[PDB]
């Protein structure tokens, strides 16, 4: 699949749910973002203005892709693998109720996982691995990739 062939890369937040403040939401992908740099030659910078390569984007039922959200629970985001245009770019279903914790939808680690499939990531049949299929809430202050998806990435990067 396709990989970034560039260490600088940049994102813009489009929106912002109205289901956080506002830093809540900048600090949770910054985080984020900050997982796959950690194990990655990878550089993220935050733009907020301009074309970013990936485009963090909140929106609800058929947003203008070919990935329509389903309302509240089952899909809560979807991501594009690494191109351009859409490529990298990262979806979060309204529909859900994001948050700083384990109530709602923990947008952190929703955007770790997202973020994965942005920089070129599958997903895991690992139950342990950030890139499983099923949203599952951890202690995000302690929260640590799993070997599994420590290998898929540095398969694609470094
Ligand atoms: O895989 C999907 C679609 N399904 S799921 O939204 O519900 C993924 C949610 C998820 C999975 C694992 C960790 C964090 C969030 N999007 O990337
Ligand atoms: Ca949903
Ligand atoms: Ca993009
Ligand atoms: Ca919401
Ligand atoms: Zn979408
Ligand atoms: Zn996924």
């Amino acid at each position: 699949g396709p990989v970034w062939r560039k260490h600088y890369i940049t994102y813009r937040i489009n929106n912002y749910t109205p289901d956080m403040n506002r830093e809540d939401v900048d600090y949770a992908i910054r985080k984020a973002f900050q997982v796959w740099s950690n194990v990655t030659p990878l550089k993220f910078s935050k733009i907020n203005t301009g074309m970013a390569d990936i485009l963090v984007v909140f929106a609800r039922g058929a947003h203008g892709d070919d990935h329509a959200f389903d309302g509240k629970g089952g899909i809560l985001a979807h991501a594009f693998g690494p191109g351009s245009g859409i490529g990298g770019d990262a979806h979060f279903d309204e529909d859900e109720f994001w948050t700083t914790h384990s109530g709602g939808t923990n947008l952190f680690l929703t955007a770790v996982h997202e973020i994965g499939h942005s920089l070129g990531l599958g997903h895991s049949s690992d139950p342990k691995a950030v890139m499983f299929p099923t949203y599952k809430y951890v202690d995000i202050n302690t929260f640590r990739l799993s070997a599994d998806d420590i290998r898929g990435i540095q398969s694609l990067y470094g």
